[PDB]
């Protein structure tokens, strides 16, 4: 009988408990009709845990996605951490930034709105300990460059859904998995990357993360 | 249909290629008949990229298994560090020797040999920055807390197979199952950890993995 998503309903449970602020990030994200959260609760622990394990101070996150991800990261990143979110829609911002506000976390994220390749350029402050890319695929090519170029030697770098359910096998017909196809093949060739690839399955599906450091 | 195994050899053509040390220490482990390994090509190079991201210079492993997650540690700990890893059976221990010199980081590694129960209170090559515990599963409570006393603040712990192709939710038959579900509700309850876990599919089928930091 037992499934991923039924594992998942216990590890939630478990390892995470009642947490409202995310409860309601997830209920205003449906409503405001935002694209899916990429991230499970463990899979969103895990980025809070890997901000600690390498006292991350500075963050960036290209994909908002209602700022799941981003209450993670900024409780891993700590009191002093910040983290910078790139959002494209407006509408999609505002939602991140309520959710932020409740999350009581707002001080340490600045979301910037706009194209992520726009946007990108225009970042200062200094270079980034942990990168997080979690929407527009077909753009990750241009992302995990610029990953590099804002991040600081030996930095980690995460992409999500780099798997979409064996997709990237035998599937040139979808767009999606080709593009998760090419970014695992740009992660591996890229000299200034050691990278690798963890399948996940749960609430989300079968699908994956890959994890690099930066040279 | 792609399946996960497939996804796996696509994964480690792309970001692991052909590691001759590696695919040595798997065969003289098979000839030897240890267990089977715990943690898959793409897990191993996690810890080792995990290792490199926290700037690990101390590593305790408990439960060498042929030393395959040792090479993957010794090669993130980098040159300075040093990795202590606990083996229970004498041949065992002597298999995972001779796979460390033919990797080329035997000067990195001490393999500990014993009950891991009798040789924890007699380590002093600590305190240690990351714990991988991947062997003997109803002595993983005990571990744990030996792990959590041996390692420094924000170390980060690691649990291979907690999830046991689902086995944790309706488990009596398997004493590993049993197990596997106490180790979750202990690292869930416990204030001295935060923990997640993350469920994997791949060559070492459904499976996954905790992971802590020491508060």
């Amino acid at each position: 009988q037992p499934n991923p998503p039924d594992v998942d309903a216990f590890l939630d449970s478990t390892l995470v408990g009642d947490d409202p602020a995310l409860a309601a990030a997830l209920a205003a994200s449906d409503a405001a009709e935002l694209p899916r959260i990429a991230v499970s609760a463990q899979q969103g622990k895990f980025l809070c845990l890997l901000a600690g394990a390498i006292q991350a101070r500075r963050v960036l996150e290209i994909g908002t996605l209602g700022g799941f991800s981003t209450i993670w990261l900024a409780r891993g990143a700590g009191p002093q951490g910040r983290v910078v979110t790139l959002e494209y829609q407006p509408k999609h911002a505002e939602v991140a930034r309520v959710n932020l506000q409740r999350a009581g976390v707002a001080d340490r994220v600045e979301v910037v709105v706009g194209p992520a390749l726009d946007t990108l350029p225009t970042l200062a402050g200094g270079p980034f300990d942990l990168v997080f890319i979690d929407a527009d695929k077909e753009n990750n090519v241009a992302y995990i460059q610029w990953a590099i170029r804002l991040a600081r030697r030996g930095a980690v770098i995460v992409v999500d859904n780099v798997i979409r359910g064996g997709g990237i096998l035998a599937e040139s017909d979808d767009a999606d998995a080709v593009a998760a196809r090419r970014t695992l093949q740009m992660m591996g060739e890229h000299p200034g990357l050691d990278a690798t690839a963890i399948q996940t399955v749960g609430r989300k599906g079968w699908d994956g993360f890959a994890l690099a450091l930066v040279r």
